[PDB]
C-alpha cells in the first residue's frame, strides 16, 4: 500500500484536504447570516463537541482499514461491523464525496476562470458612487460567466470559456491525482499550503487597510468576534454552525478516512488529526473571517453586509469582493490573487475528495491507480453537465451529500466505530501509536454527547425545515434527486461486484 512520505506532506496534506472553498466562501456566509460573533459561540463548542472528536475517529478507521488494504467505507465499515448493511451504508462514504466532486470541482473551476480574466483585466468607475452602478457589472459578469437563466426557464447556459475552463480544472486535477499518494497529493500540498498561507495573509492586511465613511475592517471583526447570546437558542443557529463545521473539516465526506488509510499502521493521528484540524480553524476563523467580512462590513456597513451576506452564497466572494478591490488601486490583481487563493484552496480539497471514489476502485475492484484516476474523472465530468446546465442542481446536490449527507454520515460512521464495534477498541486504535493522548474526557463525548448532539440536531431539522424543501420545489429538483440516487445505486452495484470478486 502507498503511505505518505513524510509526516508533515501528511498533516499538509490533510490541512489541504479541510482549507478549501468552505474556508473563503462558505464561512463568511454563514457567519454574517448569523450574527457573526452569534454564530461563533455554537461554532466553536460543535467544533469541541463534534468537529474535533470525530476527525480523531475518521483518522483512526482510514488508518485502521489502511492496515488492511481498505481505505473506503464500504469495506471499513464491515470490517468494523460484518454486516452486509454495513457496506450499503459504507457506500454513502463513496456517495457523498462523489456527489460533492460533482459541484465542488465546478465552483472551483469558476475561480480558475475568474483568476485568468481579473489577472489578464478581462473584468467589469469610483466617479460614480452609487453601489449598485458599482456591484451591477460585477454581477453580470458572474450571472454571463455561468450562464444564469434570464427567462422563464430554469436553464444555464454557461460561457464557453467556463466551459473549457472546467476541462483544464479536471485536467489539473488528475495531473495531481494520477501521480499517486506520495509523489502527486502530497507534493502538490507542500507547494499549495504555503502559497495559499502567503496569498490569504496577504490579502488580509490589504483589507484592513480599507476605509470608507460607512466603516473600517475593525468594524467588520467587532461584528464577528462581538459574543451574542440571543440566538444561542436559536436552533437555525446550531444547526448552521455544526453543518459549517462538518463540510470545512471534511468530515462525513469519508476523504479524511481515505487519506488516513495512507498512514502507517502504528504512525500517531492524535497529534496529527488534531494539527490538521487546528490548522483549518484557523485558516477559517483568522483569515477566511478576515478577507470577505471586514471589506464588505468596512465598504456598506453592518447591515448592508448582512443582506450581502444573505442575498446568496457566492454573492460576496464572486461579486462583491471583486467590485469592493475594483475600487483599489491594483484591484482587479488583487482579484486575481483572491480567485487564485480560492482555486489552490479548491484544488487542495478536490482532489482529495476524489481520491475516495479512486482508492476504491484500486482496493476493492483492482484498478491500477492510472485507470482507476482516469474512471473517477470522467464519472465526475459528466455527472458535472448536470450542474453546469440545470439552474439550482447544485443546490440540490449540495444539500443531500453536502449538507444533509455528512451529517448522517458522521453520525452513521461513529455509531459503526464507537458503539458497534466497541467503545474500549475504537479508543485503542485512536491513541495506539499516539504522540500524544486523547483527553479521556473526549472518550465520554464521543460515546454520548457527540451522537446525542448530531441526533438531536437531525430530527429538529428532518421534522421542521425540510418538509419546506420537500413539497413545493420546482418539478427539476427531481432530475437531480433521480440522478444522483442512480449514482448511489451504480455505487452499490460496484460494491455487489467488489465482494464477489
Ligand atoms: C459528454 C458529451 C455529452 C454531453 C453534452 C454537453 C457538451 C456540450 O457542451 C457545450 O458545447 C458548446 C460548444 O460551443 C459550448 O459553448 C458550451 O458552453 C458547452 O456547455
Ligand atoms: C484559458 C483557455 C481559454 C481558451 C478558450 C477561449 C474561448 C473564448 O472565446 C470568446 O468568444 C469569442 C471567440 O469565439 C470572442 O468574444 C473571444 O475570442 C472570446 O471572449
Ligand atoms: C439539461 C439542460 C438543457 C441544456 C440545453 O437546453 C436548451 O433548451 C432550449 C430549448 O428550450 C435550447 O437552448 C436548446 O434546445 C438547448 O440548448
Ligand atoms: C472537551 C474539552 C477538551 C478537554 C481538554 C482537557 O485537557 C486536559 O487533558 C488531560 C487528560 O488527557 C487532563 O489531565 C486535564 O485535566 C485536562 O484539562
Ligand atoms: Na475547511
Ligand atoms: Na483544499
Amino acid at each position: 500500500r502507498e503511505h505518505w512520505a513524510t509526516r508533515l506532506g501528511l498533516i499538509l496534506a490533510m490541512a489541504g484536504n479541510a482549507v478549501g472553498l468552505g474556508n473563503f466562501l462558505r464561512f463568511p456566509v454563514q457567519a454574517a447570516e448569523n450574527g457573526g460573533g452569534a454564530f461563533m459561540i455554537p461554532y466553536i463548542i460543535a467544533f469541541l463537541l463534534v468537529g474535533i472528536p470525530l476527525m480523531w475517529i475518521e483518522w483512526a478507521m482510514g488508518r485502521y482499514g489502511g492496515a488492511q488494504g481498505h481505505g473506503t467505507t464500504p469495506a471499513i465499515f464491515y470490517l468494523l461491523w460484518r454486516n452486509r448493511f454495513a457496506k450499503i451504508l459504507g457506500v454513502f462514504g463513496l456517495w457523498i464525496p462523489l456527489v460533492v466532486a460533482i459541484y465542488y470541482v465546478y465552483i472551483e473551476s469558476w475561480t480558475l476562470g475568474f483568476a485568468i480574466k481579473f489577472l489578464v483585466g478581462l473584468v467589469p468607475p469610483p466617479n460614480a458612487t452609487d453601489p449598485d452602478s458599482i456591484l451591477r457589472p460585477f454581477k453580470e459578469f458572474l450571472y454571463s460567466y455561468i450562464g444564469v437563466p434570464k427567462g422563464d426557464e430554469p436553464i444555464l447556459k454557461p460561457s464557453l470559456f467556463a466551459y473549457i475552463v472546467f476541462l483544464i480544472t479536471m485536467f489539473i486535477n488528475v495531473s495531481i491525482l494520477i501521480r499517486g499518494i506520495s509523489k502527486g497529493i502530497e507534493r502538490f500540498a507542500k507547494i499549495a499550503m504555503p502559497t495559499l498561507f502567503i496569498l490569504a495573509v496577504f490579502l488580509v492586511i490589504r483589507v484592513f487597510l480599507l476605509e470608507t465613511p460607512n466603516g473600517t475592517a475593525a468594524d467588520g471583526l467587532n461584528f464577528l468576534w462581538t459574543p451574542d447570546f440571543e440566538k444561542l437558542k436559536d436552533p437555525g443557529v446550531w444547526i448552521a454552525a455544526v453543518g459549517q463545521i462538518f463540510f470545512t473539516l471534511s468530515l462525513g465526506f469519508g476523504a479524511i478516512i481515505t487519506y488516513a488509510s495512507y498512514v502507517r499502521k502504528d504512525q500517531d493521528i492524535v497529534l496529527s488529526g488534531l494539527t490538521a484540524a487546528t490548522l483549518n480553524e484557523k485558516a477559517e476563523v483568522i483569515l477566511g473571517g478576515s478577507i470577505s467580512i471586514p471589506a464588505a462590513v468596512a465598504f456598506f456597513g453592518v447591515a448592508n453586509a448582512v443582506a450581502i451576506a444573505k442575498a446568496g452564497a457566492f454573492n460576496l466572494g464572486f461579486i462583491t469582493l471583486p467590485a469592493i478591490f475594483s475600487q483599489t488601486a491594483g484591484g482587479t490583481f488583487l482579484g486575481f490573487l483572491w480567485f487564485f487563493l480560492l482555486f489552490f484552496a479548491g484544488l487542495t480539497s478536490s482532489i482529495a475528495i476524489m481520491q475516495p471514489m479512486i482508492a476504491f476502485l484500486e482496493d476493492e475492484l483492482k484498478l491500477s491507480d492510472k485507470h482507476a484516476v482516469l474512471w473517477t474523472a470522467a464519472i465526475v465530468f459528466f455527472s458535472a453537465h448536470l450542474v453546469m446546465f440545470l439552474n439550482k442542481s447544485l443546490d440540490e446536490m449540495d444539500f443531500w451529500a453536502g449538507t444533509i449527507g455528512v451529517v448522517f454520515f458522521g453520525l452513521t460512521e461513529l455509531i459503526i466505530f464507537f458503539w458497534i464495534f466497541g467503545a474500549d477498541k475504537a479508543w485503542e486504535e485512536i491513541n495506539r501509536g499516539g504522540i500524544i493522548k486523547v483527553p479521556r474526557i473526549y472518550y465520554y463525548v464521543m460515546r454520548y454527547i457527540t451522537p446525542a448532539f448530531l441526533a438531536v440536531l437531525l430530527v429538529v431539522w428532518a421534522r421542521e425545515y425540510i418538509p419546506k424543501i420537500m413539497e413545493e420545489t420546482h418539478w427539476t429538483v427531481w432530475i437531480t434527486r433521480f440522478y444522483i440516487i442512480g449514482l448511489f445505486l451504480f455505487l452499490t452495484f460496484l460494491v455487489f461486484l467488489a465482494e464477489r470478486r
